[PDB]
C-alpha cells in the first residue's frame, strides 16, 4: 500500500510542511510549491540527495541520481551534451520501431480475443527502448525472457525494497556489469576505427547511443564510473515511462470523451505513420494526455533531499541534517492549486497554449523535477511516451477487462499497480486496409 497516500490527508490537515515522526526518527514532509521551489531551485546548494544515496548506491554507485558535489557537477556536464537535438530526433525513430513491435503483439492478442496485462508489456517496451538508446543493446524483452532481463528486474525490486536473495542480487549485478563491460569494449573499438570529428552535435549514425557519444567525446572517466553512469540512465528511463504509459492507459479507460478526442487527433495527424520529430508539436492533445497522466501519477511521487546547512522552510528555521520528502503527489493534487484536482482533464492547460512545466506552473507541477537536479531525459521521455500513446491509440480500443484484478497503487521508486492493468484490446483498423499516411 502506497506510503504517499496517508501523506495527502495529513497535508490537508497539517499543511505544506510538517514533521512525520516514527519514534526517534523523523522526516519533513513538504507539499507547498514555494517551499519545494526553495529546496529544488532557489537554495539547492543547501541540500544533498540524503538517504536517496543509501537506497541506490549499491546499484547506481556514483551515477547522476544519488551523486552530489563535484562528482555530480562533472558528470552532469559530460552527459547532458549527448542528449542533443539530433540525438533526440534519432531516438524518435527508435521509439516508433519499438512501439510498433508492441503493436504487433497487441494485434495478435486482439485477433485471438486475448486480454493483455499492459503494465508488464509497457515495462518491456520501455526497457527495450532505454537499452538501445543508452548503450546500443537490444534486450528484446518484448519478445523473450533472458538472464540479463531477469537480472535487471531483480536489481530493480531490490532497489525498491530498500526504498539467498542477497546472493541473487549480487549475481544479477555482476551479469549486468559484465554485459556493460562487453558493450563498452565493442563501442571503444568502433570509435577507434570510425572517421568522424567530434563536436557538440556529434553522432555516429550506425550507433547513436549515449555511450557512443561519451566515448567519442574523449570522456575522461574510469570504467567503474562509466558503468555506473550507464546503469543509472538505464534505471532512470525504464520503469518511469513504463508507469507513465500504464497510468495513462488506466486514465483513458475512465474518460471515453478523452479517448474520442485523442483518436481524432491521432487519425488526423499521423494515421499509420511512425511519428517524426515534426509530429511532436502537432500531437498537442496526445501531449496534454501525457502531461495530465504525469500530474495524476508522478514518477516518483516523492523527491528526497537532506539539508546540509541551516535554512528556513516557509516560516520554519531548520538545521543541517533534516531528511526531507517533497510530496510531488501532494503538489500535483493540491486542491488549492488545481481545479477539480482528481479529475482527468488533459485540457486543464489550454490545448494551443504553452506546455506545462515547473516554471509556468510555479512548482505545483514537477513531472521531471526542477532546478539543477532536474531530469536530463525530460525531452527524450516526453517524446517517447507521446509516440507510444499515439501509435497504440491509432490501432486499438482499450477497455478494463471483465473480472480484472482491481487497479490499486504500491510504494516504490515509481508508482506500480498491485496486480497489473488487465485490458481487453480490439482493432480500430482492418488487416487489409492500406496503410494510411496523412500529410
Ligand atoms: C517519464 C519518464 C521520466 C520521468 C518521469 C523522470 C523523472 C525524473 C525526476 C523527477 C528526476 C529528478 C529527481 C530528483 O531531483 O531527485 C529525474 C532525474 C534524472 N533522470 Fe529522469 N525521468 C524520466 C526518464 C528519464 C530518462 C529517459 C533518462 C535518460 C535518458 C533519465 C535520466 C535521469 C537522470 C540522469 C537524472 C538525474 C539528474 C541529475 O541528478 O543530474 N530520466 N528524473
Amino acid at each position: 500500500e502506497a506510503f504517499f497516500i496517508p501523506l495527502y490527508e495529513l497535508f490537508l490537515t497539517y499543511g505544506g510542511i510538517f514533521r512525520l515522526t516514527f519514534g526517534p526518527k523523523s522526516f519533513l514532509i513538504v507539499s507547498d510549491p514555494s517551499i519545494a521551489k526553495h529546496i529544488l531551485k532557489d537554495n539547492a546548494k543547501a541540500y544533498s540527495k540524503g538517504i536517496l544515496a543509501e537506497i541506490l548506491d549499491f546499484v547506481m554507485g556514483k551515477g547522476l541520481i544519488p551523486a552530489d558535489g563535484e562528482i555530480w557537477r562533472r558528470r552532469r556536464r559530460a552527459i547532458v551534451p549527448a542528449l542533443h537535438q539530433k540525438y533526440v530526433a534519432a531516438m524518435i525513430s527508435l521509439f516508433g520501431e519499438a512501439s510498433d513491435r508492441l503493436c504487433q503483439k497487441l494485434d495478435a492478442a486482439a485477433l485471438k480475443g486475448e486480454e493483455v496485462e499492459m503494465e508488464s508489456l509497457f515495462s518491456r517496451l520501455t526497457l527495450d527502448i532505454i537499452g538501445k538508446a543508452v548503450f546500443n543493446y537490444d534486450f528484446d524483452s518484448l519478445t523473450n525472457d533472458t538472464g540479463v532481463i531477469e537480472a535487471v528486474y531483480t536489481v530493480l525490486r531490490e532497489a525498491e525494497d530498500r526504498s539467498p536473495r542477497q546472493r541473487k542480487v549480487a549475481t544479477s549485478l555482476k551479469l549486468i556489469n559484465d554485459t556493460l563491460d562487453d558493450l563498452i569494449a565493442t563501442c571503444k573499438r568502433m570509435v577507434e576505427e570510425e572517421e568522424l570529428q567530434f563536436h557538440e552535435e556529434y553522432m555516429n549514425e550506425r550507433d547513436p547511443s549515449i555511450l557512443h557519444f561519451l566515448l567519442a567525446s574523449g570522456d575522461d572517466v574510469s570504467s567503474k564510473q562509466l558503468r555506473d553512469d550507464l546503469m543509472t540512465m538505464l534505471i532512470a528511463g525504464h520503469e518511469t515511462s513504463a508507469a507513465v504509459l500504464t497510468w495513462t492507459f488506466y486514465l483513458l479507460t475512465t474518460e471515453p470523451s478523452v479517448v474520442a478526442k485523442l483518436q481524432e487527433e491521432v487519425d488526423s495527424v499521423i494515421g499509420d505513420r511512425f511519428p517524426t520529430i515534426q509530429d511532436m508539436k502537432k500531437l498537442k492533445y496526445t501531449t496534454r494526455v501525457m502531461n495530465e497522466s504525469l500530474r495524476l501519477y508522478p514518477q516518483p511521487p516523492v523527491l528526497i533531499r537532506r539539508s546540509i546547512d541551516n535554512d528556513i522552510l516557509g516560516e520554519y528555521p531548520i538545521k543541517r541534517g533534516e531528511d526531507i520528502f517533497i510530496s510531488v503527489w501532494n503538489l500535483h493534487r493540491s486542491p488549492l492549486h488545481w481545479d477539480d484536482a482528481e479529475k482527468f482533464n488533459p485540457e486543464r492547460w489550454p490545448l494551443d497554449g504553452p506546455n506545462p512545466n515547473e516554471t509556468n506552473q510555479n512548482f505545483s507541477y514537477l513531472p521531471f523535477g526542477g532546478g539543477p537536479r532536474k531530469c536530463i531525459g525530460d525531452m527524450f521521455a516526453s517524446f517517447e511516451n507521446v509516440v507510444a500513446i499515439a501509435m497504440l491509440i491509432r490501432r486499438f480500443n482499450f477497455q478494463i477487462a471483465p473480472g480484472a484484478p482491481p487497479v490499486k497503487m504500491t510504494t516504490g521508486a515509481t508508482i506500480h499497480t498491485t496486480e497489473g492493468l488487465k485490458l481487453t484490446v480490439t482493432k480500430r483498423t482492418k488487416p487489409l486496409d492500406i496503410p494510411s499516411v496523412p500529410i
